[PDB]
């Protein structure tokens, strides 16, 4: 019976606002596995790339295991949400037939691994505390390099190489695209990434069929980079009952980092002091300075495919603002 | 004795192989020690001389003695070459004492724990290093990580009496410098050096913002990394012998694995002399001529020796 209800909920996999928390509960805290498996079936990726079903499940379960269940936001539910949001963004009409199967596989795989083994603290916290991760990665995209290294390493575990039947050229291309995509999820690259997306929007070319014209790697990877970045920053664009749960979880994570910064005599990071935080004003500023500028630009790139998502974002911003006065 | 040769530490063409032999295979230590005294670094930064020695020894130990080129003698050579370039007249005290310390420390660690194979080899063999570093400046990220981690060994933190902000600043400059020694970044680096030359301002060089000053320091250590063909011929020839030995050993590993043999790495199909002339024509002379322009004309004798050495190598080709 519980499997039947889960199957009903997975019928929403192509919809923005999938009940991802319900799916995590109904799947036994396996949202990343079941949503990834569902999307691979939906896009015929097992047949296209000759991925053994048992190998796919084994990798997904291992990958999902390496997300921290004790981190409130950057956990396997977040990963599953970014995977499913990227899957929906890949289906946008303005991009129909634009990307190859290998690029679709790269974008979805990158989304699945993009936060694996996240410890629930920021890059700056890891740098400032002289963590082994920051020492390993020379303070440069510390978390994001780590997510990549773990996500690829787990392919080497027993019956986990889901890319075993790709050609060597296919594997090499996929690996580079996945690295390029996950490194672009570093928030310290957001401004430069949005600047380039804006440049592409103002110089955008479309084909005779009306889809976006991307005729070189730089343009192609930049669209996939911004797509996964939008998916990563998609919480305020979702139905409010989903958005508010994400806000609760990120604030829990922030406050826990602030508690450790406080116990260390460090200056507390912005939005991380539970004694002097405004959750509502922080969301309004997050939308106003980061999320709406990004999604407004994405919406321009794929116009008018994303108008409903942009409208939800604007409604939710009005709602969070309305709770301030 | 060893003290005799060390007095040339301020001279281009120091006898680093003799120093390496006379010092019991500790050229990096004794040359780093000597350079710190020459610049007054142990007192400028309150470095306990024993802590300096303990770190430098541990660092030297992490260079591989069985790697023919990228070993502790190479590290010593780049340290001393950078040291000399820091005293270019056109750069009179242009860098702060921390920027000086960062360039020298970066030089000393810039190849530590080098396995004697290229980044591309590590990528194509699915090495643990390339998996860790996502195929991006694999060696250079590792050199930095090792160089910094060794500061955490007992009595090895030579920066213990730097302030918190001095450490953070030094760390960033060292990382920026060592990452720029990746040879895949050479062309972008040269373009920035050229731009700086075409827009140079002078009284002596006037570099106002960090971005220009880190670029000079990056191209400086890059020059010191690529200085072998600008040294006296007797030193240059020993460097050529060592790099070709390391290249051929990589090409043998590529052959025993049946992978494609890297350029200049096929011992059954390599012209050592033509490779050197091509190396100078396409890489070393463009870089050192651009640098010579920047410090016009304080690099004249270095550019002269390079052109002398290129002529000699060309004359060995029938
Ligand atoms: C649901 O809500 C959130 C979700 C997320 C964040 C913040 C949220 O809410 C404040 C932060 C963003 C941090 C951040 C980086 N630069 C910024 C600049 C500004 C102005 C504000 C925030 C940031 N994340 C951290 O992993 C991503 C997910
Ligand atoms: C003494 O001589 C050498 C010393 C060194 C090298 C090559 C030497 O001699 C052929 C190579 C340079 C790699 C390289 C990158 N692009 C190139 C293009 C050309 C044309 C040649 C070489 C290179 N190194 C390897 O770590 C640095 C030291
Ligand atoms: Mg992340
Ligand atoms: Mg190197
Ligand atoms: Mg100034
Ligand atoms: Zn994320
Ligand atoms: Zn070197």
């Amino acid at each position: 019976e519980q499997e039947d209800v889960l199957a009903k909920e997975l019928e929403d996999v192509n919809k923005w606002g999938l009940h991802v928390f319900r799916i995590a509960e109904l799947s036994g805290n396996r949202p990343l596995t079941v949503i990834m498996h569902t999307i691979f079936q939906e896009r015929d990726l097992l047949k296209t790339f000759k991925i053994p079903v048992d190998t796919l499940i084994t990798y997904l379960m291992t990958l999902e295991d390496h997300y921290h269940a004790d981190v409130a936001y950057h956990n396997n539910i977040h990963a599953a949400d970014v995977v499913q949001s990227t899957h929906v963004l890949l289906s946008t009409p303005a991009l129909e037939a634009v990307f190859t199967d290998l690029e679709i596989l790269a974008a979805i795989f990158a989304s699945a691994i993009h936060d694996v083994d996240h410890p629930g603290v920021s890059n700056q916290f890891l740098i400032n505390t002289n963590s082994e991760l920051a020492l390993m990665y020379n303070d440069s995209s510390v978390l994001e390099n780590h997510h990549l290294a773990v996500g690829f390493k787990l392919l080497q575990e027993e019956n986990c190489d889901i890319f075993q039947n790709l050609t060597k050229k296919q594997r090499q291309s996929l690996r580079k695209m996945v690295i390029d995509i996950v490194l672009a999820t570093d928030m310290s690259k957001h401004m430069n990434l949005l600047a380039d997306l804006k440049t592409m929007v103002e110089t955008k070319k479309v084909t005779s069929s009306g889809v976006l014209l991307l005729d070189n790697y730089s343009d192609r990877i930049q669209v996939l980079q911004n797509m996964v970045h939008c998916a990563d920053l998609s919480n305020p664009t979702k139905p409010l009952q989903l958005y508010r749960q994400w806000t609760d979880r990120i604030m829990e994570e922030f406050f826990r980092q602030g508690d450790r910064e406080r116990e260390r005599g460090m200056e507390i990071s912005p939005m991380c002091d539970k004694h002097n935080a405004s959750v509502e004003k922080s969301q309004v500023g997050f939308i106003d300075y980061i999320v709406h500028p990004l999604w407004e630009t994405w919406a321009d790139l794929v116009h008018p495919d994303a108008q409903d998502i942009l409208d939800t974002l604007e409604d939710n911003r009005e709602w969070y603002q309305s709770t301030i006065p």
